[PDB]
């Protein structure tokens, strides 16, 4: 069970600064924490991680997952959450569970961050938990897919 | 470690109808699922559940948790999320982790549901996962408190 | 038929002043008039009346009616019309006809009274007829419930 | 009493399709039902019916009623509800009761249907009861006109 | 010099009621007052008056004045001032002076009366003077046309 | 196929004012060009032309097309595009393809021209090609109708 | 004169959270200070205190004051200031002076705090003086009541 | 019968430039044209003219006319029309006819010019006629005062 | 303590127009009443009064108070409350307590009066008590200053 | 004439998702149909196709067309229609006809799709005809180019 | 060249506090720095400085410059940037280069500071560089005026 | 000092047309002018230039500069100024001075150009001086960096 984790613009800069709202934990460290979570719960998942500052590369990537062996996507589209109708359209046609994560609470900052076109397209949205948000999303992804598979077999 | 779970207006009507967006699982069933999660992960938590259709009873309850042995609150304020400045003010003065859950994705419905005064006051917000959202919040609550306790002891 | 009549905040103050914008008839008198409209029409309708200033009591009451032997609700949610998404959510799950009444025309007053969340969730809305609006809702509820019965019997024999 | 019943744009297309959002009863049938509600109630009421797709014909008609022997208007201005300040201006000078009816609940549809200029100028508004709304307006108009008569006689003897 | 005076919806109801903001003077009386003004100042104008409650009849009429011997239009489009893009488009193509009159001050009533699509298309707008507004417009019309004729001859 | 071409307010004034933003081609010339487009394509199309400055005349004509011999409508509602919910409602019940045409690009002018109630009710909208837009609407209409027909025989056979 | 002091949601949490934006003075201490202000001014005022987190309890209390022994109300509706048309409606029918107090300046915080439905229904509003605001409301209330009374005897005598 | 004519900010710059929307006629020339109008119609009025770029001087001036022998005010508050609640409050308490004039059509320019707080307080508003607007206002002022005087005497 | 009282545009016209919404009490009378309030309270306060219709004169005066002998400002900026960011900026740098007063309740009039830039810059705002508001501002100012001073000696001693 | 066809984000996913709102026809099939439309019309047109999910790749391509051999552009910018001022700016300096196409009617979907920055920069916009829209854009482009050319020789000769 | 430097409301309070958001340099010091930037660059520029809190004095001053021997204006209109259509109107008729300066970045503060009417009328705007912004405007004005001179001479010899 | 100069979408098209709204100087020429302003001022500044139409390349580039030997950024984000929260986020974490430049005055054009997310995150913004704006940013960056150095040395010896 391959889960694709997509990390949007500026997420690669975690650690390398603004620790007063994001922390000194890096993105590579968050990805280690996700692997730890997989093993600690013995969840049968194999993660692939992708970060980019390009809207088009996020779109290419979601598209590429269509009819691939990726069963689900966990995404933090970064500032593109608030602006990217194109990424939301891509999420809409993905044909699999997509879950949005934000490290910060996007209801609790500037007004321009409240809208998320991408989160409106996702099955579910997690915000405000920092790095832990991504393990939260892993957990949901497993339950969502297992549940979908029960509807498969028992039909 | 007592965690208070507060469930707002109409949450008691889960099961008893609109299963086409909320499902036939009842609120009492969600609370059983949370207990199952506690035992299955052997988390040292003791939950207390409270449901009400009164804004004032949610406020009384959050207030009552101040300087009590409740260490955290998981809340689904229901339709009061979008309207209740009074509940948000209560959340602000609670002095402990508060986490908001919604069964549905509130970015993906009517425009009047997008605002959450209460979620803006909470540390973190979870939406769109159905019943599972509450186990997601349990998991965050444990990590948040454990982490706070590390900052306690190692200081 | 048991019909439940819910009267929201400040409706109990009818005729205990503002005899200009609302008249000098009391809530108790309006309810008497409704009873008299049933009795006179020989309608098989038992009315039950509930006034409250509490949003949560209105939701409690609408919830209580689910799986009860109430066939319908006539509601004036008062000021909560404009603000209560919670009461609209309760109406949406009521599973029975709910008719909203306002004594005044809420299109013809302050801007803040124009939105009615509860009204939008109700099948039908009556406004600006004063106390008469409640007798209009009675007439409507009876006709709605008859229609519903005839539809239900005529489908069960097919 | 002569009551004038004005039916605005596209109301003539009732039952000539969209049998889902509006039903399959025709405008002619609704008017028959209204006639039958008068006859059956032995109401001293003569109904006159007017449908038009023209804003100017509706205003002409409301104007024509001033100093006429029409005692009241029941109006469904259709889409002109939301846009016609001109028809609201005509209602405001009508000098007689005007009741607005909508078959559908205009609080529960597209945003552009929520404003009713004409509704705000009418004494009272009924919406979301389908064809029944017209019989509800009839009931109301009769009661309004009675009240008006009793008030007028009881002041002239004082 | 023919001047067409166009009077919009409900103007025919002047006198016949709401004298508490419009007065007991009728529309036919305003048209007499305009003729009085023509003779009293010995202005070489011949007025034609047209009232209608139809948007389409106002449009037909303005159109009909194009390449006619009407040299100018004085118009009170009534409630169509606030709504009629079609009447404004007609005014725009009229090819002659058009002047808007309102009996009431439309900056000083409801918010829905503040916009005038038609007045924005007119050369000039007069409001708030009652019946006198129309003699004011007559006076401007004469000066405007005389001035245009000076630019004609002296070119 | 009889196709109805409805032209809204002021369209009759083409080539008789504003050579700048519109053309110097008249409305009659546009209609000749459309006829020419049919005849030389040897299309089996009989065009019917109707211009009016009256909203209600447009609604009358759309209604008259219901259950008629007309298989489609090409419409430029003029300034009523932006204002007429009534005409949009008529389009919604037309029961046949309706194509909206504008000479000008309505996304690129005043803010008040951007909304088209009528365009949102139409299946397709063409704008900003000038008189050519109408021939584009003819091409589309023939193709829509041929596809619709091939579909009705595709289905009657399974 | 009995004066009623109504304190809305969370006001009971003063001095038990957020020393920063509010004080460290408790609600009971504020109430002692008001009593102290009366007693030392030798004012003939009997204060009655009521705090609640329930909108409906506030409306109940305002209503209960109609035709009672209370001559005035000093109110801080808390967050319900910004949301409660219901409480504003209650204030409008109170029939006696109602003064709104806020500890903080509600013009100088979040945008959602700027509106006060309740303040607009009150005769006067005091904000941003902290606990002192309540003593200012006491001073005003005594002066309003004394002026009102002197006026009732000014008039009965001519 | 003294009529005060108040001319607001930048009106003194008429002539001295932007003749492509205002013309080469100066303010002093407009005031001569008003005197010409008085004599030509033999109207018993004595005008006083005041121009200023100060909001406070317009307010002082309107105030000063209260209980003076000024019977009416014709005002072009300039850009202060759109912004000056203080000037509108002054107009409201003036106790005599006040008429607003604009040389340009303020419904037909930028959106920030559409509001006129001052015109909403005035009895009537004239726009879009250039210099002639002020003679239009003179004419209305005479009729308004004469009419008020008929209501005086015949009462 | 010298306290400066700044009165904005049109405040000088009190009692010389609109007996209705304002009083019939003049501005000079209000100023006498304030002096009277000080003298009878045996407050050590020397009031200085300044009225102007000029925004820039208000800003000049607030600035002139910086590093002066004045310990506080009571201000009614009149219509400039709603418009003057410049005056709000001046208030922000004043370096001493500034209290805003309105005779009327600015939450309960036209929409354009609701914003107060100046009020948001002031520590506290009093509205809708009429001339009494000014005596309330005096009471508050003395109390604010006494508390501030007691604090400066509370701190120099530890 | 070489005509460039630019297809924006997700257009490559046609027929590989959402048979409902779009077709089941693929992007390559649409491009074949356009080629077919040229060849059978014996048009002298050489089409060049470019799809990308990158805003900057669209801007690169429009720029690359400046002073190139391409005489026109047919563009569907996809979701960038609603967001991309950058692409609109590129269109504005393109120096040749640019036609915008949408498969769907963007006036009739979510509010966020209504604006098209790119459409307002284009000379003409076609929407809501599905894949046929592209052939309509081809017809228009040939006609625009032929008219432009006839004009350049109309003018060089006087 | 004579360049006029206009400093609007509260700019005289620079360095007389808020040493945090604005710094501790005075207006007089900034003007000294500008003088020193001229002297050091051996620029043939005479600077004239004017500060005022009066909107009317700023307009007077800009008007006074018309037909004067001032070749340019550097203006910081302070809070009047956001509100003064009157000062923008004066700038528009100045007939010479006008550059707006703000010490702070007005895009990065309260919403009410984002609009600059005066800035929109100026050729160019500089913000968020503190006192340096004035030296930047000096550099720009010199370069603008040189360019203007070279253009004027090189056209007069053609 | 190494200063990085980022030029956003369509800036490469300068002087390759719209010689009216933007002039006929090229991007390459502007960069030459900047180089010449350094050389002539004998500034110890090495300029590096980067143009791109890709939002992601601009973010990549700003990120690349973190922990590099670039001391500062001069940026014109072009149309991405108004839309890119992503580029603003990159600016906010740059940890070095970033100055925004626009050739045109973005307060004086379409409404959609008034917001600058990137500008608000930059320390300072320059607009409406054409190519000169870049030399103004150079002057500023040098002065900013000097100030920063003097501050840093004078604190390390304390
Ligand atoms: O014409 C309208 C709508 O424009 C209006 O919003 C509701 C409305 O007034 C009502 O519910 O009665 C009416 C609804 C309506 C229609 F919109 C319509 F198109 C019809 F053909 C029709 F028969 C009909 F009843
Ligand atoms: O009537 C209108 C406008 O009101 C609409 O905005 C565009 C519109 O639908 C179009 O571009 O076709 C049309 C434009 C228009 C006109 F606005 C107009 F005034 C004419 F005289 C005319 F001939 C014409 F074509
Ligand atoms: O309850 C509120 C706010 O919601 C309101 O905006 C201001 C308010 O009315 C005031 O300043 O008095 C009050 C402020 C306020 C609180 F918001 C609050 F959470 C408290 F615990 C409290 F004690 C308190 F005073
Ligand atoms: O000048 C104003 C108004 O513009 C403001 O809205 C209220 C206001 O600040 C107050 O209530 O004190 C004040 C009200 C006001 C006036 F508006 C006014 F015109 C007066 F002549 C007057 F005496 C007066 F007090
Ligand atoms: O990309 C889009 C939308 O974002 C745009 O609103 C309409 C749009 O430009 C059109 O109707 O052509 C296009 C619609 C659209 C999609 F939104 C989309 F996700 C696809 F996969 C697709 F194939 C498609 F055509
Ligand atoms: O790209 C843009 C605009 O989107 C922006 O609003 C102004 C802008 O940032 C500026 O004035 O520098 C820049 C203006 C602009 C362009 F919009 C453009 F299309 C060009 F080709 C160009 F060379 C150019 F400079």
């Amino acid at each position: 069970m391959k889960i694709l984790v997509i990390q949007g613009p500026n997420l690669n800069m975690l650690g390398h600064r603004d620790p007063r709202l994001y922390g000194m934990v890096t993105l590579d460290q968050i990805h280690e924490i996700m692997q730890t979570f997989v093993k600690q719960g013995n969840l049968d998942v194999e993660l692939e991680f992708f970060q980019t500052n390009f809207e088009g590369e996020i779109i290419d990537k979601i598209q590429e997952s269509v009819g691939s062996d990726y069963e689900g996507i966990i995404i933090n589209p970064g500032a593109f959450s608030h602006t990217s109708i194109a990424i939301a359209d891509a999420i809409m046609l993905a044909g699999k569970p997509v879950i949005e994560v934000h490290l910060t609470n996007i209801q609790a900052r500037e007004e321009f961050r409240k809208n998320s076109y991408t989160g409106a397209a996702c099955g579910g949205v997690i915000m405000g938990f920092g790095p832990l948000g991504y393990n939260m999303a892993l957990m949901a992804m497993v339950n969502i897919l297992a549940e979908m598979k029960a509807f498969q077999e028992a039909q």
